[PDB]
C-alpha cells in the first residue's frame, strides 16, 4: 500500500540543501518526492549574506516554495536547527499545506517561548565557540554583521560523530550567516495557537548533540509541547550525516502516522 | 613520510566539494590539500554572468598559485575542463609545480589547441539529454551559459557512483559560462620552455564510452605526457566512483615525481 509523499527539507545555519544528500537519495530511491531548499545566501543560492540583512529575505526561498505548492497537496516539512524558525513561519502562514512538521534538533519557538528567546539562547551556543568568528562590515559602532563557522567548531561541536568525509564536505561548503537582529526576527516569526499550533508537530532529539545542549532543547519541548518526541541515539548535531538511515526510517514512520 | 601538498581543480559545473572523499583521505593521511572553487563554482561568490572572460573563471587558481612561495612545491590535479586551468598555471608558475596530473583532463599542447580540445569535449555535453543553455544576451546572440541537467548527471556523469553522490551533485552543480573560442585561445597559450618543462601525468579513467576514450587517446598522442596511468570502473567523476583508487594513484604519482 505505497503512498507517495512529499518531504520538504530545510537546513540549519551555514548549511544548504546539500547537507541532506544522503536523505534525499534514500527518499528518491523510495519513489517519494523530496525538495531540499537553499535558504538565503545558503548552498548555491545566489545572494551573498551581506546582501540580505532582512530575515524575510533569508526565509524567502521557503515562503516562495510554499506559496507555489499545488492545491490540496500536503507536505512533511522538516527543519534542522535554525531551520526550525523557517518552518515555523511556514506553519503559521500555510498551515493547511502541511501534514506534519518535524523539528530535528530545531529551534521550536511557540506562543509561550518566542523566537527572540530561542535565538538568543541559540546564539550563545554558537557565537564565541572555538574558531567561530564575526565580521563588522558596518563598522565597530554597529552590531557584528555576519557569523562564520570555523572548521574546529564544525569538527568538535557539529560533525563529531559523522564520517570524516562529511566534515571535509562541510568545510568546503559552509557559508556565512548574517547576524539577523532580534527585533527583525520577532516581527517575522509570530505564531498563533490556531494556525501554527494546529499543525501536527514532532521533535527529533539527537542524543549526542554537542552543538545545542539538551537543557535548551528540553526547555523548548516543555514550553512548547509537540505532538510527539522521537529520539535518535548516537547522533551528533547533523543527524542527516551521522545517522542517515535511522533518520530516514523515522521520517517515513512520522509521515505514515500523520498522513 | 614526506608531507606533500595536493591542489585539486574541478571540472565544469562542479566545485571544491566534489573532491570531498579525496580531501578526507589526504588529510587523514597527513598531507596538505587545497580543493579550489573556480569562478562561479561551488561557493565562489561570482555568478556566471559576472565572469564572461575565461581569465575570470581561472582567477581563483591563479590567485592561489601567485600566493605560493616558490619553495613550496605542489602536485596540481585537474579534472576534465579543469585541465585547461592547470595548463595555464603550468605556463605561468612552472617551477612551483612538482608534477601536474590530468584526470581525464583536457590536456592541450603545441600540437593540439585548447579550442580544439574544448570543442570536442563540449560535443559530449551541449545538447545532451536534459542539459540546456540560457540566452542572457538575447535570442540573437550565442547562448550565454550551459546548465547540467539531472538526467544527464545520472546517465552520463555519475552512472557508476553511489546514488547519494548524484543527489549531492544535483543540489550543487552550477551553470558554466559558454566561453568564446577566441577568448580561450588567447588565455591558454603554452610554450615548450615553460608548460613543457613541468612533469605531467595523465590518468585515463573512463568506462562504457569508447568515443570518450578515443578523445583521451587523441590528446595523449598529440601531446605525449611523461606517463599515463589507468583507473578502471570509473565514470566521469572518478573522485566519486573510485576514491580509494584515485587517492592511492595520486600518492604514487607524488612519491615518484617529488
Ligand atoms: C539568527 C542568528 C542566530 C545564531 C545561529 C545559532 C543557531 C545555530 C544552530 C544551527 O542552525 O545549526
Ligand atoms: C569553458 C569552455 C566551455 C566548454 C564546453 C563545456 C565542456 C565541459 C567539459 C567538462 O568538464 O566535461
Amino acid at each position: 500500500p505505497f503512498v507517495k509523499k512529499h518531504f520538504v527539507l530545510v537546513h540549519a545555519a551555514f548549511h544548504g540543501a546539500w547537507c541532506w544528500y544522503k536523505i534525499v537519495a534514500l527518499m528518491r530511491s523510495s519513489g517519494h518526492n523530496v525538495t531540499a531548499l537553499d535558504l538565503g545566501a545558503s548552498g548555491i543560492n545566489p545572494k551573498q549574506a551581506l546582501q540580505i540583512p532582512n530575515f524575510s529575505d533569508y526565509l524567502s526561498p521557503l515562503m516562495e516554495f510554499m506559496a507555489s505548492l499545488p492545491a490540496n497537496e500536503k507536505i512533511i516539512l522538516v527543519g534542522h536547527a535554525l531551520g526550525g524558525l523557517a518552518i515555523s513561519k511556514a506553519m503559521e502562514t500555510f498551515p493547511e499545506k502541511i501534514s506534519v512538521a518535524v523539528f530535528l534538533s530545531g529551534l521550536m519557538p511557540g506562543p509561550n517561548i518566542d523566537a527572540t528567546t530561542v535565538c538568543t539562547k541559540a546564539g550563545s551556543a554558537v557565537l564565541g565557540q572555538l574558531d567561530n568568528c564575526v565580521t563588522y562590515e558596518n563598522g565597530p559602532t554597529n552590531p557584528p554583521t555576519t557569523l562564520i563557522a570555523g572548521p574546529k567548531f564544525l569538527a568538535t561541536n557539529v560533525y563529531h560523530l559523522s564520517p570524516i568525509e562529511d566534515l571535509a564536505l562541510a568545510t568546503a561548503l559552509v557559508r556565512p550567516l548574517y547576524l539577523y537582529l532580534a527585533e527583525d526576527i520577532s516581527k517575522e516569526v509570530v505564531l498563533s495557537s490556531k494556525r501554527y499550533g494546529s499543525v501536527k508537530r514532532v521533535f527529533i532529539v539527537a542524543t549526542e548533540n554537542d552543538a545545542l545542549k539538551k537543557e535548551f532543547l528540553k526547555l523548548m519541548i516543555e514550553k512548547n509541547p509537540p505532538d510527539e518526541v522521537k529520539e535518535i541515539e548516537g547522533s551528533d548535531h547533523v543527524t542527516m550525516m551521522s545517522k542517515p538511515q535511522q533518520l530516514f526510517t523515522t521520517l517515513l514512520s512520522i509521515a505514515n502516522k500523520y498522513k
